[PDB]
């Protein structure tokens, strides 16, 4: 059901794959994040081990800020992908 | 029953097979979901793990939002489709 | 019964294929709908499983609200083709 | 039925083919267009997503307002190829 | 249907393929401005990142202002394609 | 759709790169501006990391505002390759 | 009484077949988890032995709460081999 390489069934499983790892991604990633809120501990404001450790927090806070534009892209890239799909059908099936 | 490519039967049968794929991925997809949805907690709003697991739920919600129109466009192909045949058989049917 | 490729008892069995078809895959359709909607849930309008399922069952509902159409042309199509064989016959039986 | 060119079988056969492929592109276009309409949001009267959206949309109506003259003429052309052949028949038939 | 290279079904499927592209574009350039829009913060009026930041968005509202007289234009040139078909076929179909 | 180099749809899918080029550059620049504005501190009003560092940050506050003109002229191109391309049509079309 | 491999008292054998396996396994699982049900105890609401064996009897719960939609496709999957069949006889008994 199409005519070079777009394939609706195909587009269907490519769909179900993404989703799948997206969510098994999420779901390991936050089983993961809670250990690390649970190993790591507070201190002091100010002692030796506050100056050790804080940065590496904060670019853990970063980087994980970041990911969501990341996700944003990626979930935007198939309607590209569909409406190629769709302009290459409308140009030679006429 | 058509004239190079276009047979009826193989339109229905495709019809059927990419409708009974969606429903098994929509299946599959909401019965994962409820799984993720029972594994993640919300530890606390502003302690260390709030900060390293929300972005990542708001992802999820984002992609999954983003699926809609992806199947809307989907189907809005088949139509297409059926209509290029059309033209193809009036054309060089008379 | 006819001139070239125009023939009344093929027509009739090629009409009795496509009934035979579409009532098979509507049949299909409707018992595994019904699966589908048995199986998901209605967790909660506002918490963190709503979110993540409720785009998945609105393409649901759009690709399904999409078939109609779809059906109707795929009707459509006999007619011409069985004008473009009267049509035919009229040429050149005289 | 007909001196050179002009054949009203052909004519015939021509306008049938200009009729259902204009009925089929108004058809896809209010479909797509529909899905258009759900996709885009309103986000505010000031903020910068406005500003980043709106001459877009402003463009898509201006050519959609395009469109009707368009077809206007495409019907015009018509009557001037009828009226060419029976111009051309009448020269030489008598 | 035409003399040389006028011919009304090209010129509809043409008209059809231009629409759904201008509405495929649009469609696109909307939903990746609302990504754009979110991910841009408002640091602070006078600040560092302001006097960083500011000429960017000032560069991206001209540019999309810009587009709407480049849409009506495109719009304009499919009248004369189409006059341009009259007046050739007029001039030697007589 | 055209004479020899003018296509619509070519054009059409030319504004679509042109525009989702820009707005990546722009999104890109904001996010690296933010994390620019980030890093850099201000030591003080008079002592030497002043002397070292005060220029610098002028020197990118002057370029950052040169941007704007050269996006204004970058949009301004455009209206005069469609004018050209209108004329080349006229031209020759009769 | 068939054509190729669709014969109908092997489809009745089949049936019969899978009936029968399907009662005993009920049969077997039904007798089997009274069993389980007896051989457990309740120990307290909040002492060691609680935390120790409640997840492992909320998994039980679970996959035996999986295995009704199981059954269900499993039972869909007949209709779809029967209706195969048929389409397979129609097809070239005329």
């Amino acid at each position: 059901f199409g005519t070079n390489g777009f394939d609706i069934p195909t587009i269907a499983i490519a769909l179900l794959i993404v989703g799948v790892i997206i969510g098994l991604s999420g779901l390991i990633l936050s089983i993961f994040a809670t250990a690390t809120a649970s190993a790591i501990s507070n201190p002091s404001p100010g002692t030796l081990a506050y100056n050790l450790t804080h940065p590496l927090i904060n670019g853990m806070v970063s980087f994980f800020s970041f990911f969501p534009t990341l996700y944003v892209l990626l979930g935007v890239t198939g309607i590209v992908l569909i409406a190629a799909g769709i302009i290459s059908i409308i140009m030679e099936k006429f």
